[PDB]
């Protein structure tokens, strides 16, 4: 009751930042999102010992993969977190509970590869979900853990408010489909601008739920450029297996996930800024004004990668 955690000083403070990496010691990643869901939601939301069985259970539910790991999913947690300190008053007591837990459960089992390959490979999971099929696993595990014995960290909830948070976890985990994302941010540009963006709305909240999830989810991109560099790495080494895997079916993947067209990464990243970050961040600046640094620091990458392209690096 009385048990707060504490960060050392220099997390402590950097761990309010945006751009916040939370380093290479697994064993400090548990207390991070437990100190995030504490400042985010209360030391009163959660039983801290149904917390910590539960963020054990969905460590463990992630893979030995390149980037599609459990540091991911505290990465896009962090970014959730930083969004909602930076927020305060527009999210109610339990999209602060839904939300962080989303993040961390929104990859839940990725095995490192694209709906498309599990469809083309024609995985039982294609057949169980037409589409948005890894997301739509990653909701049904996020399910089954939260059925564990002693893994119900909702049990405090009525029966309708447990229904509105699992609502809240699927919409949010749903929206991590890339897919989605587009029309999803062309939406809420048009209702911005024309003036109809309405917060008491719902199914305008889901919107801007979405493009926070969006935003977290690719938040690689708005850390310090060596971070956002190395994270790239791992983002391909996913890539060309998945590239390696068509091959071994007999088609030719998208020049994405060739290995052997390495040389045009610097030009297809900068594709991938213009196409979707800069224009997720712009929109969610827009809509949600203190996430600007995401921005700034999305823009700020986007130059190293042109100076990538202009031999400078
Ligand atoms: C940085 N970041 N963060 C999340 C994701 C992402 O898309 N996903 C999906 C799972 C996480 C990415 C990313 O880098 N995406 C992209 C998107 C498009 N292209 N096109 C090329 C390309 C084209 C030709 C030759 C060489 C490369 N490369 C990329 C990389
Ligand atoms: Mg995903
Ligand atoms: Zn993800």
């Amino acid at each position: 009751g009385l048990m707060q955690f504490t960060l050392p000083v220099r997390l402590c403070k950097e761990i309010e930042l945006f751009h916040f990496d939370i380093g290479p010691f697994e064993n400090m990643w548990p207390g991070i999102f437990v100190y995030m869901v504490h400042r985010s939601c209360g030391t009163s939301c959660f039983e801290l010992e149904k917390l910590c069985r539960f963020i054990m259970s969905v460590k463990k539910n992630y893979r030995r993969v390149p980037y599609h790991n459990w540091k991911h999913a505290v990465t896009v947690a962090h970014c959730m977190y930083a969004i909602l300190q930076n927020n305060h008053t527009l999210f109610t007591d339990l999209e602060r509970k839904g939300l962080l837990i989303a993040c961390l459960c929104h990859d839940l089992d990725h095995r490192g590869f694209s709906n498309s390959y599990l469809q083309k490979f024609d995985h039982p999971l294609a057949a169980l979900y037409s589409t948005s099929t890894m997301e739509q696993h990653h909701f049904s595990q996020t399910v089954s853990i939260l059925q564990l014995e002693g893994h119900n960290i909702f049990s405090t909830l009525s029966s309708s408010e447990y229904e509105q948070v699992l609502e809240i976890i699927r919409k949010a985990i749903i929206a991590t489909d890339l897919a989605l994302y587009f029309g999803n941010r062309k939406q809420l540009e048009e209702m911005y601008q024309t003036g109809s963006l309405n917060l008491n709305n719902q199914s305008h909240r889901d919107r801007v739920i979405g493009l926070m999830m969006t935003a977290c989810d690719l938040c690689s991109v708005t850390k310090l450029w060596p971070v956002t560099k190395l994270t790239a790495n791992d983002i391909y080494a996913e890539f060309w297996a998945e590239g390696d895997e068509m091959k071994k079916l007999g088609i030719q993947p998208i020049p994405m996930m060739d290995r052997d067209k390495k040389d045009e990464v610097p030009q297809g990243q900068l594709g991938f800024y213009n196409a979707v970050a800069i224009p997720c961040y712009t929109t969610l600046t827009q809509i949600l004004p203190p996430t600007e640094p995401l921005l700034k620091a999305c823009r700020d990458n986007l130059s190293q990668w042109e100076k990538v392209i202009r031999g400078e690096e």
